[PDB]
């Protein structure tokens, strides 16, 4: 990895655009106006990618020898690099100010600044905002995932009274379905600020190496079949199959896609007559996990556990609503993202089925179904010092108001009634409103404050 | 990097669910029924992570530590990974059939088969699923762009009688908007399948390590400001920076974002009035590129063209369509997908101004915002021997045909009309259509034909 070739190739020009005598540039990050976002991800790329010697004279010339044919002309600042290089070892001249990794934070607000803190390495600041904006994805997949909480939370309450295996209602399938090996880990990593389950065994190696836990590992699985594991037996012997899992895995959970061929016959025939001596008979710890895979969701969902219900013992909660046996449950791992999701536990509600019969598995829709646009992420330069003095600087398109950017030296806060404030033109100076929550996260090559995994769980809670 | 730790969780469960005495398992992966598809990438994960002695070990202890604890328990297979270790030196026991990288193929068809060579490693084969699938990316990366080709190839023609410049008029901007530096590097060389621009460098190392050019790279960027290089010169001083910006690149094309507080202003009064003296004195080979960047797409560049049409001298080609002159092009870079793609070219067209005046950059749209289920991308088990007898296996959803996989050991064919079609249950060995034309691509932890970066362009070319 080399610093001096993961930017945009346009910001190794624009050392040549700034004004004149320009000895600081100031930069931040917004969720610019889903109301609230889950900050995380920063410390990965400070460790990963920032912090440490960044530069060697090997690195200069190798950028140097691509930008020549990449532009076809010698625009590098060569001179930059080296001076970094010389007087630093190497160390980027960076301070970067963030808000604590797990704080909920209501759009609109600095999130994160970044400036430089030498005046010859102005043109530095901007020179890893493109790394840095890809803090949007583990920023993204924390708060979607954190928002398919809420909906998990709201309907189990309702229909059961309680929160119990909230933690384990949405269990990430996503591995093969996002874009790399890399955004696997951290993507991965971003769920299990919200959840335990997880089957994208990339993110344990991530949070152990970034950020850390008390327990062994953050997130868990149990055996589950897959198609082929269910068809290698041949289409007559898909009874024979079941079988064969469900014994294989006798005394744990055991997840089993059912829809091979036809998943209403599996349930009703295969699981609720022929095998279902092999189920009743199964712990509340070691439940069969019937799997539907196909079709509408919600129909589907909504027919599994109608079959279910006639052929085995349906219970009554103390809310009203209708409960399987404790030793066997659906997962739902199809077609799933935040809004099927809600269709579904809100047609479960109308059915009058407990949120408690149900889990859900998503891939794409958790991963890999997200854009840098949905919570609308931006940096942008807000403040610079051009002739030793400061100026607030900003943009503010004509044809849209939404691309306002903010002014000068910003600061975040609490406001009175327990809200949040981004006060811009150095303003939380006249200390009106209680301390900056940015923090220094970064200075001059070092990471200068880390949080561990479990801090950023606790942070990011629901209310309730 | 521990490909045993780069799988879903479930499949470390699988080789205890399989049949007894189970010896092959053959699986194959295809985009399942944007008719055409670029098979692109797969090369990149052949020699990224599965070749040469992938177990060690410190591996294999690593997984099973981890597992242990994921789990809960004891699943891991470390007697069938010893066994990789011990017999072939950690090289994995697996034969990978491919079609040739940058073939546009037709949906439903077979792109690659994966099998394993020991009836010991039954089991490995879908253990790698994961990882391959996720060749899923950069296929779609360069199907996408190479549909976006096509439309801007289609408009070119018509409204100027040539493809002239064709392949600098769609600009990768997409390396903060992806979910990784991986991903970055991934999808930039996907979109260099079809086009030369792009900004993200990341692209250019990958292609030069897996796949190789002729030409020193294999795209090229000009400078080109932001907007923190226009706004740090303070709003009433949008004049200096950019007669200082295009005064500093006076010797090649310079991209100048103009709508940091007002696009028509700026196109008007700053470059139409202020500056012109500066822009009509540059070179064919150096042309002022005026870059909006907010409002409505079509409704911005369409203004946008006409106000420059009233300012500078403009001709009609001989199509009949307007022209700028040589020394001022735009370049739309904001709110780009394939659909406003398609929206502004029409409606440039509709107005009567030549798509050789306009260029595109896309971030997002081109690289982000694009799914494994955009093409159905899929990966199935569709044969086994078990017993020493071969069944052809496969699923069939009941209520979702087009889950529906092929059956048996499939081969790919032209039809006598030149078409494509992939053959089920063995029916390749009949030599009815001819020669398979997958290619074996890996076999026992070596690569076994590999292509350039220059055979996959010339494969995925246009019909034009
Ligand atoms: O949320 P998603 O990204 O769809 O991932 C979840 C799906 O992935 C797996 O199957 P896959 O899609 O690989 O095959 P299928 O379409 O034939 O079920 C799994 O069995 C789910 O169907
Ligand atoms: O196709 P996309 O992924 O949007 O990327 C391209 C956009 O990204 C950059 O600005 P950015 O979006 O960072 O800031 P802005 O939204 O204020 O223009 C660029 O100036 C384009 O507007
Ligand atoms: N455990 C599962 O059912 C699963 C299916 C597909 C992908 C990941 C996990
Ligand atoms: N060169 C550009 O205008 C650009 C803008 C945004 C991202 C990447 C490149
Ligand atoms: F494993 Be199945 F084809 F979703
Ligand atoms: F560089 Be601008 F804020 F799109
Ligand atoms: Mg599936
Ligand atoms: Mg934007
Ligand atoms: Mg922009
Ligand atoms: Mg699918």
């Amino acid at each position: 990895f080399n610093i001096l070739l993961a930017t945009d190739s346009y910001k190794v020009t624009h050392y040549k655009q700034y004004p004149p005598n320009t000895s600081k540039v100031y930069s931040y990050f917004e969720c610019r106006e889903y109301e609230e976002t889950v900050f995380y991800g920063l410390q990965y790329i400070l460790n990963k990618y920032l912090k440490g010697k960044v530069v060697t004279k090997e690195k200069i010339q190798e950028a140097k020898d691509v930008y020549k044919e990449h532009f076809q002309d010698d625009v590098f600042n060569e001179k930059g690099w080296n001076y970094i290089l010389e007087k630093y070892d190497g160390h980027l001249p960076i301070e970067i100010k963030a808000v604590p990794e797990g704080f909920v934070i209501p759009r609109g607000n600095v999130l994160f600044t970044v400036e430089n803190t030498d005046p010859e390495c102005y043109w530095l600041t901007n020179w890893i905002e493109t790394i840095l904006v890809q803090s949007w994805y583990p920023i993204t997949v924390a708060t979607n995932s954190r928002e398919q909480k809420k909906i998990l939370a709201k309907y189990l309450l309702e229909t059961s009274g309680n929160l119990d295996g909230l933690e384990y209602k949405l269990h990430d399938f996503g591995y093969r379905g996002v874009s790399s090996q890399e955004t696997a880990g951290i993507g991965a990593s971003a769920h299990l600020v919200n959840f335990k389950g997880t089957d994208t065994v990339a993110g344990l190696a991530l949070i152990k190496k970034y950020y850390g836990t008390k327990d062994p590992v953050p997130g868990y699985s149990v055996p589950a079949a897959e198609h082929s594991t269910i068809t290698a037996w041949g289409k007559d012997h898909e009874k024979d199959a079941f079988e064969h899992i469900v014994t294989q895995f006798s005394s744990v959970p055991v997840s089993v896609v059912s829809d091979s061929y036809d998943i209403y016959n599996a349930c009703e025939k295969i699981w609720g007559e022929d095998l279902r001596h092999l189920i009743v008979s199964r712990s509340t710890q070691a439940p069969l996990i019937i799997r539907p895979d196909s079709g509408n969701p919600l129909d589907t969902v909504l027919k599994v556990l109608e079959i279910l219900g006639k052929k085995f013992p349906v219970t009554e909660n103390s809310k009203g609503y209708k409960l399987l046996p404790p030793y066997l449950r659906v997962i739902q791992g199809d077609g799933v993202d935040i809004n099927t999701l809600q269709e579904i536990v809100e047609g479960m509600k109308q059915k009058m089925w407990s949120i408690e019969n149900i889990a859900f598995g998503s891939g794409g829709g958790l991963l890999q179904k997200l854009t840098r646009d949905l919570l609308n992420c931006s940096f942008k330069c807000s403040y610079v010092v051009t002739n030793g003095l400061g100026i607030n600087v900003f943009k503010d398109p004509v044809a849209d108001p939404n691309k306002r950017s903010k002014k000068g030296r910003l600061s975040l806060h609490r406001t009175p009634a327990g809200n949040f404030v981004t006060l811009e033109e150095g303003k939380g100076d006249l200390e009106e409103y209680g301390q900056d929550l940015l923090h220094t996260v970064f200075k001059n090559g070092k990471v200068t404050k880390s949080y561990s995994f479990d801090e950023i769980r606790k942070n990011a809670q629901l209310n309730i």
